[PDB]
């Protein structure tokens, strides 16, 4: 009974209190030859979209290259070329809500006219503040991250609270309503490795907000830091983010592992009582 | 500073503030035609005791075939025939403590003789308390785990620690000292599926008794039970288990999987400040 609202997605409806919810990552894979929506880059994100869905994700998390993890410089215009085919693709054959990773505004507004149902947005509306005008005009869902030009903090915690209500007064200035709101604390962005350990060890503090929080911590760097271990063996320590993140009160994960991260989440889910 | 003392373990000493402690576990595969001692049986547990140890592992805990998961009926004269010959080889060949995983008397203090360093009893000296005496006669630490020969319940956790008490009680009128005392939840026995995910989901409780708390999920039923998988399917659920028993406050995990369990709780330890 901590939500007294599902997050409406067109067609899908999530439901916030009975599982913590799964968003399963995709990132393109570039066709070297052309701009977009070749069949083998398309057909990749296909059969990646549907493993995902097989082992348990109930959101599939659509990223081009200008987003994560590799910040490509790369025009709108050539953006829109990649991106919209695997929107179209995915939305067509994978029966999930689909969410597209962008600071964009027009990236944004052309992925959920191309079938996408919740925006992504690393920047949190302070990089492209005509996202929230898109958002609010589609009525969707959208997930402001935690995130910063700088590691210059005063107290981390209250800074982190204090910045994301600025992304919140974006928002909501430009019409979103309190319902299509989702926070995520940005772990690995913006933070030193120790800070991105005192920010898990205190996530619980997002919940003041009043909006379900997303936790994106999979295979991230400060859990190298801490294993000394490379991203391809990172399964265990994002696991015990993931544990960590619904102990706190998270409402979705955003992971690579989609069936070890779901299998984690189902035995957390039964033992908090979710 | 949660503990003002170390666990002093004959030539070895575990600080039980810097990280959580890691127990493998080490079961007898028995020679199906000898009591014990031979080279397979024996080789065995010693490379199964030095991968645990390359793995990660703070204590080898040692189990013989009337204690869990078998429950074998065997004489401690048996008994000692297959147990002694293990922990004077894995004590010889792995430099780290050995805990006996008994609830007999005569086979614990045979065990200690043979080089074990700590006493594990699944009956928290219930089912023969003269296991006390030789904990306090040996003054090495003793894991008293909560049990029951029933799952009648008034109320579980006020039954558990109630039960845990009793356990105490009679471990310090044999004389075993505070510093000597380990608590267990006993997460799998005498419980209901339900009852286990309500003790995990309430572990914190057992702190109020000050002492420290070892915790034993690994592969467990109650795991299957949430997630409708086999025992060799169950990583994901009995790292959720370590991770919240971590965030929960317990000392020790009893694992089976040393590698993938010793970097989550590292992660884990990182993450709450440990
Ligand atoms: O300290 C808060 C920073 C807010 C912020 N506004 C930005 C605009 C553009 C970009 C860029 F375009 F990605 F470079 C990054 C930004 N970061
Ligand atoms: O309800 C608390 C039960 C305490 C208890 N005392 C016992 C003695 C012997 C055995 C046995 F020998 F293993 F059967 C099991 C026991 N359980
Ligand atoms: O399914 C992947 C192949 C087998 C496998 N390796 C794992 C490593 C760690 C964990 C973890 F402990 F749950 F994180 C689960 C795993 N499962």
């Amino acid at each position: 009974m901590k939500w007294d609202y599902d997050l409406r997605c067109g067609e899908y409806t999530l439901n916030l209190n009975e599982k913590t919810l799964i968003m399963g990552i995709l990132n393109v894979t570039p066709d070297s030859f052309s701009d977009g929506g070749s069949y083998n880059e398309v057909d990749a994100a296909v059969r990646h979209a549907k493993e995902m869905r097989d082992e348990g994700a109930h959101i599939i998390d659509i990223g081009g290259e200008s987003t994560r993890p590799g910040f490509a410089k790369v025009s709108v215009e050539e953006e829109i070329k990649r991106v919209v085919p695997m929107i179209q693709a995915v939305s067509k054959e994978v029966k999930l809500p689909i969410s597209i990773d962008t600071y964009k505004a027009e990236v944004a507004k052309q992925a959920i006219e191309a079938g996408a149902h919740i925006i992504n947005d690393i920047w949190g509306a302070k990089a492209e503040p005509k996202i929230a005008e898109v958002a609010a005009h589609y009525d969707v869902p959208i997930i402001l991250m935690h995130n910063r030009d700088n590691m210059n903090y005063r107290n981390l915690m209250a800074d982190m609270i204090a910045d994301l209500y600025d992304s919140i007064k974006i928002a909501k200035d430009a019409g979103v309503r309190d319902e299509n709101i989702i926070l995520d604390p940005g772990i690995g962005f913006a933070k030193t490795p120790e800070q991105n350990l005192e920010a898990m060890r205190n996530l619980e503090q997002l919940n003041v907000l009043g909006y379900p929080v997303l936790l994106g911590t999979s295979r991230k760097s400060f859990i190298g830091h801490v294993l000394d271990l490379p991203v391809e063996e990172r399964l265990e320590g994002t696991g015990a983010t993931v544990c960590l993140g619904i102990e706190k009160g998270c409402e979705f994960v955003r992971v690579h592992d989609v069936k070890e991260m779901s299998r984690m989440a189902k035995m957390m889910d039964a033992m908090i009582g979710k």
